[PDB]
């Protein structure tokens, strides 16, 4: 039962600026944080897990850094396909649950 | 003759949450960065200056970071009064000149 707090809720940015997303936990959970993307109508896709290792073919401009209760996921020169919605995941304690959600766009 | 970006350009969180907020320099600047905080109808207040050094009478919540032409000012469990507008400004080559700027919001 652990309480995940992601932030912020929306943000409003240009193409090829930066921009970086937070996720909190209630409790230590080391690296066991996972980031995924959502966009369109579609499931969530996982960039990253493990707190900062990228996921198969995700570009090198997603990076996730953090450990125990505060993470981050940082976006370099966002590419016009990166808006949407993005959710963090603690892969610790069962059940894992996601944060509520930050949503990204121009 | 600096071309200052800022980003993103607004972003909604909640009281108690992080945010960051970044500004990327087209050339090299090394420290002489300063951040203002401007709510309200009032003249910008300095918060950080020098890329990290606090202002008198500012909240320890407020942290700048970066050097080069990467910085970035990180607000701690945003307080409901910090909700306003935030410039950064690079004080190297005259004429200093400001980002786009950041509108903060609940």
């Amino acid at each position: 039962d652990i309480q995940m707090t992601q932030s912020p809720a929306s943000l409003s940015a240009s193409v090829g600026e930066t921009v970086t997303i937070t996720c909190r936990a209630s409790e230590n959970i080391y690296s066991y944080l996972a980031w995924y993307q959502q966009k369109q109508g579609k499931s969530p896709q996982l960039l990253v897990y493990n707190a900062k290792t990228l996921a198969e073919g995700v570009p090198s401009r997603f990076s996730g850094s953090g450990s125990g209760t505060q993470f981050s996921l940082k976006i370099n020169s966002l590419q016009p396909e990166d808006f949407g919605s993005y959710y963090c995941q603690h892969h610790y304690g069962t059940p894992f649950t996601f944060g509520s959600g930050t949503k990204l766009e121009i």
